[PDB]
């Protein structure tokens, strides 16, 4: 006997042994007589038009893909709940928060970032963790990573990074000129580029990782006052990493380890489970806040901002086809329920563009009425009609225009966004130079002892000495910027690693 | 008071009355607080993106069109079934004719030809009169016209017609010289044009018209023997047709007439309904046949191959909402249950391929999981696997290849096709002299009476005027060769066109 | 001998009498060898798969359509070239106004707004007079009517009027009761319904009416200084228009009558030619200006802001395939060269991303690169990658990411954007009671003369009496709101009307 | 300094050092004033809509991605041209054959079959090595691959044998019980599996495995002669093979092995090259042949029909854009220029379909417009018009429609097929029993040595052993029929593996 992956086949043919195998159709329900053959002119002759099974079938497989993610493309799935365990109401209005014991179902993905569809899961790389609620208002997803932070701070550079993160153009190989010349040029990556390549960047599968939500939101209660918060969820089963040697031999010896993991832990019954904190933010200590609060660089410190539970994130679930329920999952971020709204950090406020626009290319354009990405526990009610593939009824004959006398859906007027003036010029405000050393600093002198200080810098150094030397050179003086002796070990290595 | 058409908005909140508006959403279920008000800074002040229940709306309106039908585009539905009233088992096997008294739901859609989208009913063009049949061995399209021939017997012709019949490529207007150039170049049309020209051209909209398999198709019974067939669908209301000179005043008067009549007449009860015969041919008859009984400009004769009742077609139900229930209706003659079978009919043997082909690109990869294109009275079930805007299970964790050890579909051994024996050479056969004049000197001679002739004249001679004159010349000589009468009475009146 | 619009094959057969017909091939560049004939097993035998002409072709056929436009979907087009004959580079430093006799090469596409691709060219509606100036800092797309204003004045409503200006969703008919409900209750419409419905409703082709930018826009000058203008291009073929009764006739006699006048007079060296004119308001006049300066449904009044002239508009160049120069014709508002920016006004920050939205959809992603729609004027140079069906060098091999130390494309220091100060409120404001009369009252009285006046109220009446009395009167209510005796002339009618 | 791939951008940079770099835009080429901050209201304000920069980037880099190939998604791409080095004239009349010292442009693509774009390159599989040539009489592709034979022997099977190859539905896990449950089942695969299980099954790079076409094809003479014929183009760098000790290294630590390989060798002068040669089977040959002489799982033997030598194969130029030149790369088995036919084989004939039916998916309708794919040395001319993103001038104002008196394109009489006769019932006829052991068992015997047979026999066990034990017994015993050694050394191993 194996692991229970293993045996899904095994499981499937146990669990339907006593019925009869169904009858095998075409795609318009005619039963088929022979699908072993091809239709023909004698044994030895050509093949027929008429032989419409074998297009059928053919034309299908010709058309089985669809566009894997842009970007966190590998991607592993499980399904649960979420219930609330604390009491939050004074901060936020949401449903999903409305008293404790309430569950909801939840659907999350787990993914690297880099790679494409085939790429080994134990690499070196962040992870992500996303989370869709179906709550009563409609979908909260929260699309959040294995870091409270990321590499930039301004979504026109997203496109760029990721670029430079992925394949030369020409070559279609992976470039670690590419890689520096960018992170070296834009230092605000100094606190998460630290981050990734401590201990915590390669977790040893999904159940060993926090997640995060990294942006800064708002929150909204009752009475229409607002606080902004951060949203942890943290890894009941403990932080847990894979070394550099052990990641490397994973990496081809199973190419799937995360996705076995996750799969074998929920069948046997070892459910994992998260615990979601928040911090919250004042209007008045965000006016006072060192930093910009909205950074998405930078964290809000525990000594002065305490983690507040919330509740418990449960996967007790495994998917029962994977394309159609975790290949086929679109997460948006502005999928906010009233009482969650989003805060004016610029690089959340271009995922409230991107993430729905790349939906409509990849899945189609009623990819919202994908079973897995329907906000089934709400009513979905508008004047929206038509587009390729409507698969209810479109909304029936109901009067699709708005305002009418016909008494068509109404707007709530309960609903309404929370109102924050700003006032300044309408133009580009130059954020390459808030701190980008201050909150790094802390985390390479207080939060790491001598030996994980060490393996930074090795783990640095063994990726950074295949950029030519005047990309080495830069990076090694956006590391002495937050430390002197941070720079010196990177430095004393690539020496080294030169011959 | 108006006709029912006119009130539909007035009884949809009747039929309501006793609610309360529903609750105005986005597409992902959020309540909308206002929805006439875009969301700006200052009260003329620019937009923000923040403002997603504008994207959201405005993105949707920005999808909505489809690409129209590359023919057929103007077109009518409404729902209803078909109901087996004779027994003709000895022929064909087909579930549908089960017994007596076996009702079958259908969908029907009335079209235009040449127009598209716009264009007005009321005009000189055949009739489309496809007929969906969800039978449990799936679906069976019947897709006929108003018509029991075409103009041409070789698919190859076919988009080289449908382009004469349309806009000129340069400036976009129709054409005479296109629409003759070609028609006199192929005198196989002569007969389905003296059809067009007649009286019959324009019907007095839907329900005053007959339907028209035209195809020879095959019929197996349960023994294994097939016969040949044709398809007539008779209107129970009664020919009627308009004179130029009132079709040309509902033309602009109200371009919809044909639309407008087959709705009320449902919504007042008035459900029309068509008796579907059928015409038997046996193999032995076939070889024997003075022309070729496969040739789609020939019809077999009343005398010698009688008309034997099936059943009745009858429309009852309106479509709730047009688009989702009539624009996306997909037809296509491959859909045959067992006990129906294509004939080497050349110009059926093209669409065989190219109504499915058109509708993975009009609709999609997935069109059949469109609610009206669904065989949703049969079970499907097969090795099929993803595609674009995927919307059931995707069939679940079945295996998905064949064979397999573990009980995924089974092909059924008595829905294979009937065994014809065929020789000769693998070679394009030069088809354009079959007989292509004496079908068309019997209709003259032996089913007009002298006005009907007259009018007859007079339509093409009020359309071929405008031809250049080598052209007339060529398409008189054409006419002369069927009547040397038929001919120089469209002279004479040519003669005098011309000034 | 005919017009020139019907010898055009007539013409193409001519200008290539010298040389020899090319040869036909597949798609591929393979020759055929017979493509009147399909390739079958005997003269009577069925169709095989490997004729590949025949797919070929068919499948293409099979594709020919793409998605008719949402709005404005009939449409005639040209080309020619824009003149300037006076000096405004005072207020605009674009470089389509440099100097005096500086031509642009332009495009234009005349059209209706609620017909669809079949519908006729002689009916009551607004007219379409969208300009493309391929200028050398990109395109210019000034997309404008036939008309100053318009109906509404947030672009919220606009899904909604359109809904109400087509369709029932049901019955696919037109709908008096959607039309006048939504106008009734929305009386901002008054001003455009007045001009809707008096002479200028139906133009006598596209050579007789204006064309105006309707949108108030910003002008920015070398020093950096700015202005707020309209746009006016009046014709130089003289205002000309055809009566209820002429229009109705040639509504059925030609349906394409404006696409044939133009098609027509530019092939006889007749060219038609506007004259462009803008209006000028500065910042200080913009705050004291009696309305909203920005409200589409409000004009300049000539006295306070005469027009000054700035060049001509000449067409003397027909398309040569229709579909591919102008059915694929793209139009951005947001294509706007350095010197010409938005205005605030409410309905054109919404055009701003309503037109790429929709392009991308009806043509593709990179509808951008289609010949008609290509800068090729200008040098395209940037970070923007792939897409379906990329069709130049993809920018070869260049950095695909910015910044970069490898001399990529950089930025254009002198294309910034005019800096304007904004304050107040982000939140939704209520523009539903700008005064709606008082522009009104002065067209009624003041530009409209007895005659006019009387058949003003006639077309009104002749169109609403067949919408419920509800909603007529609220109407009526409406127009009485403006003049007694306006609202009085239309009741007196429909008191008729109403048996 | 490193190898030249890497040095990809330090190149491109240097070799634009005497110019100045490009100006920033947007897609429709209007300057950029700044990337690198997004446009907001104050510095910590939200964004605006009016911050078009963004949203043309971010949309275009929502829709970067395509859809993988289905099969042989990763994939590495050359250029370069065949050279007819002798005459086979009296076999082909085809122009790429039509004198000693002619060269044709040609374009290479190698790939791997299972894994999707992440994938490894050093793994066990067969190796894709498809050739594009750019022919007068339009594209030749001949896509083979890099073994002689394949698995199975019918198209139907194709699906499932794939569907067995990669990720289990539910678990998205590769499955030893679906790879074996179907290689067991059909015993056909014997052959190819030794194939595949011996050393070549890990090629040392792309530049030392040999290419076939695989199956058998026809010629043409100028005569209308015709014989069958095997394409074999063998590597002139030699066989060099990987052990899977060094294999499974390499696939963690240069997962791109293959792709550095080719670019290497090509950036450094050292350009691979191949020798086509051809059997020859003449018709009355292939009618006493043993086997059947189409059927896929055999070859011709080397003694009775000896290579004839035809041209020589050199790749000399990498990609300049990988996506645009590989990515999109299109081959179709079903470009065939005059004097090349398919043979009847049951697989290729479905290839016949499969291939434009995907990339009309993958890549669009008018894919074959695509520079990469378009036949650029052949003049094509057609009556094929519009589709989605029509880019020349769509043939402009020629007739669309054939026949014609308008001097459009012309069929060549001399481009019609062989013609071939062919008898039988039409039927699907039962190849599972064709002989699945013979060859099978001269390669285990005469081909491979002591040594060799003993690593065959290791390689099966190895991944057999994570089969269940049913499924064990079965495969062994499909061994044991080719030869009692076979079967028993794989089952002593098996014994081991069962600990
Ligand atoms: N006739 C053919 O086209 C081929 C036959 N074979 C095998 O050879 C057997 C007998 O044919 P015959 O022509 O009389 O034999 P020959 O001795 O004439 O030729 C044997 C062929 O086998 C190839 N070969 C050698 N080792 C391997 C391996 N590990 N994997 C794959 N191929 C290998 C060689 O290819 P190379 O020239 O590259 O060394 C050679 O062309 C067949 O049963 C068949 O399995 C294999 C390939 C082609």
């Amino acid at each position: 006997n194996r692991d229970p992956a293993s045996d899904q086949m095994k499981h499937w043919k146990e669990q339907r042994a006593a019925q009869k195998p169904d009858v095998l159709t075409t795609g318009g329900g005619n039963p088929v007589g022979d699908k072993l053959n091809s239709l023909t002119v004698g044994p030895r002759g050509p093949l027929l038009v008429q032989d419409v099974v074998f297009t059928d079938e053919m034309a299908h497989f010709d058309r089985e893909r669809i566009p894997e993610r842009v970007v966190h493309a590998k991607g592993a799935g499980a399904f649960g709940y979420f219930e609330v365990t604390h009491d939050i109401t004074r901060y936020s209005k949401a449903k999903v928060f409305e008293h404790i014991g309430k569950r909801t179902p939840i659907a999350v993905r787990f993914s690297t970032v880099a790679g494409e569809s085939g790429s080994a899961d134990t690499v070196r790389d962040p992870r992500g963790f996303a989370v869709k609620f179906y709550t009563e208002d409609g979908n909260w997803d929260l699309v959040g990573n294995n870091t409270p932070i990321f590499f930039i701070r301004d979504a026109l550079l997203f496109p760029s990074f990721i670029h430079s993160q992925k394949r030369n153009p020409q070559t279609h190989l992976k470039d670690p000129d590419m890689v520096w010349d960018f992170w070296s040029l834009r230092p605000e990556s100094l606190h998460q580029v630290s981050f990734l390549f401590s201990d915590r960047g390669i977790p040893d599968g999904h159940r060993h990782m926090n997640g995060y939500g990294s942006h800064t939101f708002k929150l909204v209660n009752a009475n229409g006052e607002a606080v902004y918060c951060k949203f942890h969820y943290k890894t009941d089963q403990g932080i847990k990493n894979l070394s550099v040697e052990d990641a490397a031999r994973l990496a081809h010896e199973d190419p799937d380890y995360g996705l076995r993991d996750l799969f074998n832990a929920i069948a046997t019954g070892n459910y994992p489970s998260w615990t979601l904190y928040i911090q919250v933010m004042t209007f008045s200590e965000a006016e006072i806040f060192p930093f910009n609060p909205f950074d998405l660089t930078k964290v809000w410190p525990h000594g002065d901002y305490p983690l507040i539970p919330v509740g418990k994130l449960v996967l007790n679930r495994n998917p029962v086809n994977y394309f159609a329920e975790v290949e086929q999952l679109a997460f948006d971020p502005s999928n906010m329920p009233p009482g969650i709204e989003p805060s004016p950090d610029k690089m959340l406020q271009g995922r409230l563009f991107a993430y729905p626009d790349t939906h409509r290319h990849r899945l189609g354009p009623n990819y919202l009425q994908i079973p897995v990405n329907c906000p089934y526990r709400a009513r979905v009610a508008n004047y929206q009609r038509d587009g390729p593939m409507c698969m209810m009824d479109n909304q029936g004959g109901a009067p699709n225009y708005y305002p009418n006398s016909f008494s068509a859906p109404e707007h709530q007027p309960s609903a309404l966004e929370h109102r924050t003036h700003f006032s300044g010029d309408v133009q580009r405000f130059n954020s390459a130079n808030d701190d980008n050393v201050t909150q790094v600093r802390t985390f390479y002198l207080k939060v790491l002892n001598e030996e994980q200080r060490k393996r930074l810098c090795e783990n640095i150094a063994g990726h950074l000495k295949d950029a030519q030397l005047f990309i080495q050179k830069k990076a090694v003086k956006n590391f002495s910027d937050v430390h002197p002796e941070y720079g010196s070990r990177i430095q004393a290595l690539l020496d080294k690693y030169n011959e």
